[PDB]
């Protein structure tokens, strides 16, 4: 045989890229997983991860009551967050016994797969009674933040967008939805009638997701690095895999 | 300048005018809120809300257990309700130590914003199991059940719509959902192909809320008033803001 | 009169056969309900059911923890259980005190209501993590399991479908969805856009339940038999109730 790495019959290696290649692809085809995640990071260090994964579209929607830090199997004051929560849905509506719930996120980031259409990313940020924007009646339902989302980057290949923002004023209580649709280049409408009852049943076979992880660390070492998953850490840091075109 | 409130030139009258009127008319609009609200009344005077606000379309589906009284970070007699629950699912199917939980609801209000069509509302009140009508196999879906729903006016201005029913009787043990759509007086059908995948999205960005109010009376303080909400109370008075062509 | 059972005059048993033919109908025809219900067995005996119940289509979605033993009302040892779920998550990444939790499932069923399509049965069975195959760059979202599904007979009729998997190995972890959607012979599309919004509302509408019963006993004698459930149970027994044309 020809030798390893000197000619154009090294098929392990075109498999090998291949392989990777079919990968990065059939993810972006329409037979494929659109993904997001919403981090909620807490004052202790620990951080909330919700993840869904669809075909199609994808989302998250969450209260203000979920997305405070709760630790499972510890002591969680939760009489006294019952009267947080009461405070925080009306100024001076409860009877809590502090100023600042440390489990109130101090910051959120979204991050969709590389197989979203950022121009389809949608984000309903509402307030602690999950509304919008201050009042119902002149609400509309969702921002499309798309152009705020960031590359996440890899040997130069996009392995997701990542949308982040800090909440660290005490005025920053809130209820929090997104959604992203699966990119589509084609002129086949997926939610044509030809295939409407496909995209309904992917609302129920949409895969979810939660875990409480205690460090930064901890995410990136047993969530993001090992599922191949993208992310941006505290320092900037870009993580996950490369696949086009790769050995 | 003119004098106040004497001339087609009070611009400062006109823009409030028109401030409310578009706050009026935009929640109407095809871009704007529909949102639905259920209230479980219990016999300690407590008050769950359950509210959901959406673009399109809006409802809430909740079992019979999720429907119970629940006091956050307080006793909630929690083994003998898995049984009282167990009683209820299949008659003596339990062990409990109470013949009639009072954590089960008195009573239900479903209230609709304005913004719904009356005609598109639907409610599937099933028994403690989960269906509709006895059997699976004779069961309808839903009842379209806006025929009873009242207009709940201030200043002769519709702020919203509201369905009530007592569950005064030991047998009154229901699972409910309800839904309704958003009023579209327009041939553009919201999820024609053009725009079906948006209500798609709509679905995961729909904000969602839930609580437990101590009593009406802090219900309507804390929860109906500030937010600008529909509602009537056990009095019969309306509550709500009248904004179309009103300072 | 002429006699009971001797003529073609006894109305009473031909009222009798058409009431059970047209529940057998009824829910056959578009107006119907799907549903599916998804089983849990735990090597105590006990078994969670989760049930949805739908017009059009019918599904369910749980996470790895959601399909974990939960007793209510009684100790769980959930600090150690938070640990479980971390070492499932991913190897060594735990500090549990034990090898094997008992609260995870030993085996699933899955069932379908008589009125489900087979063909139209899809199914993502994932990992821990909520990943259908691996890694989400490569995993298709369901799996058409169909084939799979045996036929649960009563006195020769379809009372219902079952798929049933035995999760016996350690290495068996998995999140679970699964949907179908209602038999439609006809060419009238119920996605169709003049149906559409109505297949949105059913998303809001369908009904759901989940409860453990203690053995299969139990849920056999108070949940499938009182409410003519179609099952399969351990030895191969079927249960439900034959209507078509039958008295
Ligand atoms: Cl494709
Ligand atoms: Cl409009
Ligand atoms: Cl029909
Ligand atoms: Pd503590
Ligand atoms: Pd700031
Ligand atoms: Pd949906
Ligand atoms: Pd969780
Ligand atoms: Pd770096
Ligand atoms: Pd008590
Ligand atoms: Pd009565
Ligand atoms: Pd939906
Ligand atoms: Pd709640
Ligand atoms: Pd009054
Ligand atoms: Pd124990
Ligand atoms: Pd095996
Ligand atoms: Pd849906
Ligand atoms: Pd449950
Ligand atoms: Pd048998």
């Amino acid at each position: 045989a020809d030798v390893a790495g000197t000619s154009n019959r090294d098929f392990r290696g075109r498999e090998q890229r291949l392989f990777n290649s079919e990968q990065y692809n059939y993810n972006n085809s329409l037979n494929g997983e659109v993904s997001v995640w919403v981090y909620a990071y807490y004052s202790d260090g620990s951080v909330l991860v919700i993840n869904k994964n669809s075909q199609y579209k994808v989302g998250i929607s969450e209260t203000f009551k979920a997305l405070k830090e709760y630790r499972e199997g510890q002591h969680n004051d939760s009489y006294d967050e019952y009267e947080v929560n009461q405070s925080i849905y009306y100024p001076n509506g409860g009877d809590a016994r502090k100023f600042h719930s440390n489990a109130k996120p101090r910051a959120i980031q979204i991050i969709f797969s590389p197989s979203v259409n950022v121009r389809t990313i949608k984000m309903a940020k509402g307030n602690a009674v999950s509304v919008p924007d201050e009042y119902l009646q002149r609400s509309h339902p969702w921002e499309a933040t798309g152009i705020k989302y960031r590359k996440i980057k890899r040997d130069g290949e996009i392995v997701g967008y990542s949308h982040y923002f800090e909440l660290p004023h005490e005025y920053n209580s809130i209820s929090l939805a997104v959604s992203g649709v699966h990119k589509n280049p084609s002129s086949y409408n997926v939610g044509s009638a030809h295939n409407v009852m496909d995209v309904f049943q992917s609302c129920d076979l949409a895969l979810r997701f939660c875990n409480r992880y205690w460090a930064e660390l901890e995410l990136v070492n047993h969530y993001i690095s090992p599922n191949a998953y993208p992310y941006l850490d505290i320092n900037n840091h870009s993580y996950g895999v490369a696949l086009s075109n790769r050995q």
